[PDB]
């Protein structure tokens, strides 16, 4: 019932070693995180790039250590207009990106901060926060809208870069990723609707789910666990954090990881090494 995340590998296939190293966290808030000490975690990590999901937190109201974070002097903010402690994401980034937007271009799903674009010289990353279809499944059509409103705004930005997606997008596509797949069908997450609609994703915007293309058959690899019960510490979790990307990027790709020891948050962050 453990998991171990193997040695980063930092070379691709063709032995072209890695020129970046991409982060992403659901922080479940940046006051909450900072407090438990994982801006501390990221000073180590010193990735090129840092997309952070859920900050709870306006770009305005932005505590003073952030900014003054080591190499992430290029930061990006999206929270919901009228709101606070909802949703809410960020992408920092030691280079300064080519251009940047937010939302997805679709009026009824750019109201809560979930997603931000940046298009650098050799791609196009974009970190999200897909919504959950809450308890009781009584957002799971808006889920079904937002789904595609995403599967097919991710396809064109496709169309002109190849494409990288860090973020929590809240689905653990198959039964290997999430501690309890027999009970959770019918919970945010692990439902078809859902799952089925991770997969239809991958299979049209030529996206690879980064972690299981190389590790096909790791098991008990998670990225949240649930406070209630300490069900990290008995390691019961969910695999909702992903790193996906283009077919062409593969020749790119290094490794993906899954620092399931980082503490700061109810997810741990994932990392991703490419070589460009
Ligand atoms: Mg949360």
């Amino acid at each position: 019932a453990l998991y171990e995340d193997p040695p980063d590998q930092k070379t691709s296939p063709s032995g072209k070693p890695a020129t970046l190293k991409i982060c992403s966290w659901n922080v479940d808030g940046l006051r909450a995180w900072i407090k438990k000490k994982g801006l501390d975690w990221v000073k180590e990590e010193a990735p090129d790039i840092l997309c952070l999901q859920e900050t709870k937190c306006s770009e305005n109201k932005l505590p003073a250590e952030l900014q003054e974070l080591p190499g992430l002097s290029h930061q990006y903010w999206s929270a919901p207009s009228d709101k606070e402690g909802y949703s809410g994401v960020g992408l920092l980034s030691r280079q300064c990106p080519l251009k940047v937007s937010y939302g997805i271009g679709d009026e009824e799903h750019d109201q809560e901060g979930r997603v931000i674009v940046a298009e650098f010289d050799s791609f196009v990353l974009v970190t999200a926060y897909v919504p959950n279809a809450g308890r009781g499944l009584v957002r799971l059509e808006y889920r079904q809208r937002w789904d595609e409103a995403f599967r097919k705004f991710l396809k064109g930005l496709a169309s002109r870069k190849p494409l990288v997606l860090c973020g929590d997008l809240n689905v653990a596509h198959e039964e290997i990723d999430l501690r309890n797949p027999k009970g959770n069908k019918k919970n945010a997450g692990f439902t078809p609707q859902e799952r089925q609609g991770f997969g239809e994703l991958l299979q049209a915007v030529p996206l690879a789910d980064s972690f299981r293309h190389l590790y096909p058959n790791t098991p008990y690899a998670y990225t949240f666990w649930t406070y209630m019960m300490n069900a990290r510490s008995k390691n019961v979790g969910w695999r909702l954090d992903y790193f996906l990307l283009s077919h062409s990027l593969l020749p790119a790709l290094c490794d993906s990881k899954i620092r399931s020891k980082a503490l700061g948050s109810d997810h741990c962050p994932i990392t991703l090494y490419l070589a460009l």
